């Protein structure tokens, strides 16, 4: 390719801060917006081996027919593998009333329903994705729809099970002209552990416009390396260690990491930064220490130097506050949210600069020297 060799491992890897985005594995550095491509390109290899499992590519047999009562449409899909192994799902989506747009309404592939607010001119898909992947507990390894077609044995994470199926979903509505979507104006969102896979589903999956991760916390847009600063120093957060035992989000390989977490090539800041330069804004809450806030604090800082580096800074956004229950929507985050839908989804003229914390972060400070290690270049 384009890109050469891509790395999948780093064997000698040995940094207890964050990795540096703008390093390819080969000690190259990155100076074009046309190298983040390829360091993109990377990072998805590296996240794949050390903590998601295989990402398979579309399969040869992908089918889509559609229905419609009411406001609400049936997207019957059918997947296949060239052994003649296929599973089926029928995601349904809600829409406005009324004339669409030219081109087809926009959509937020909504995880489960989601849990945030969605305008009305947008149209809302509900992907169920526990029956994409089960994510009961350990006890789910290898369950779900996926599995059903690739094998329980499937080094694909419940989470990267769930992209696969958010590409099948985007791949049936490219070729479902009746489903009157605008496939150049999908967003994804998520909320709790649904938000830990729409942040994947932003990041691997490069059709979606707009990635919007609702109170994802570790796992999500968390660092693994920051939460383990936190978890040393008295915050009751979730951390790597822990996550691997309470449920199935990550690859099993991940479990030889955990407690080596310098030894990975990769941090949730380079997962975040593959949705560039594409947009995302991802919402989080400091009244839960489980969320882990500083790590996302920091770790969604550390993600915002790639699109700084790319000159679209404000593609990225970040608002963390408290004062709420767990994925309740505060009304007042509506204007930044519905900035990013109103401009990546909407095509209006609005303005998203939104990166703003409370700093309330307990037992730890973020301390930026002490974690991120670069200067931004500008990449040319
Ligand atoms: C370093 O690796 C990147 C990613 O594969 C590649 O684009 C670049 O050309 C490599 N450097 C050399 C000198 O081959």
């Amino acid at each position: 390719g384009a890109c050469g060799a891509i790395a999948s491992t780093v064997p000698n890897y040995n940094n207890a801060k964050l990795p540096d985005p703008f390093t390819f594995a080969n000690g190259t550095a990155l100076r074009t917006k046309a190298d983040w491509s390829c360091r993109r390109a990377e990072i998805s290899a590296l996240i794949q081996n050390y903590e998601a499992g295989t990402l398979p590519p579309k399969p040869p047999v992908v089918t889509a027919s559609f229905s419609k009562s009411g406001n609400t449409g049936t997207l019957a899909i059918t997947a296949g593998l060239s052994n003649s192994q296929t599973i089926k799902f029928s995601p349904t989506i809600s829409y406005p009333s009324g004339t669409p747009p030219a081109n087809g309404w926009p959509l937020i592939i909504a995880y489960e329903g989601g849990s945030i607010p969605i305008p009305a001119g947008v149209a809302t898909l509900t992907y169920s994705n526990s029956d994409m992947a089960q994510q009961n507990s350990a006890s789910s390894r290898g369950q779900g729809l996926f599995y059903q077609l690739y094998g329980s044995t499937h080094s694909a994470s419940a989470m990267t099970a769930w992209v696969w199926g958010v590409s099948r979903i985007i791949d049936a509505l490219e070729m479902t002209p009746t489903a009157q979507i605008n496939t150049q104006r999908i967003g994804v969102t998520g909320c709790a552990r649904d938000g830990k896979g729409a942040l994947m589903a932003g990041a691997f999956e490069e059709r979606i416009a707009l990635t919007i991760p609702q109170e994802s916390g570790s796992g999500g847009d968390a660092c693994w390396r920051l939460s383990k600063y936190e978890i040393d120093n008295g915050n009751q957060v979730q951390d790597a260690v822990e996550i691997v035992g309470e449920n199935v989000w990550f690859s099993t390989n991940f479990n030889n990491y955990v407690q080596k977490l310098p030894t990975v090539p990769e941090d949730h800041h380079l997962l975040a930064a593959m949705v560039a330069p594409r947009a995302m804004i991802s919402f989080e809450n400091t009244d839960y220490l489980w969320l882990s806030p500083m790590s996302s604090f920091g770790c969604m800082t550390a993600a915002h130097t790639v699109w700084q580096g790319l000159g679209i800074a404000d593609s990225h956004g970040f608002a963390q506050v408290g004062g709420h229950a767990h994925c309740a929507w505060p009304s007042s985050l509506t204007p930044q949210l519905n900035a990013f839908i109103n401009r990546f989804l909407l095509d209006q003229s609005a303005t998203t600069n939104v990166f703003t914390t409370n700093n309330q972060f307990g037992k730890v400070q973020w301390n930026a020297a002490n974690w991120i290690t670069w200067t931004t270049p500008t990449l040319t």
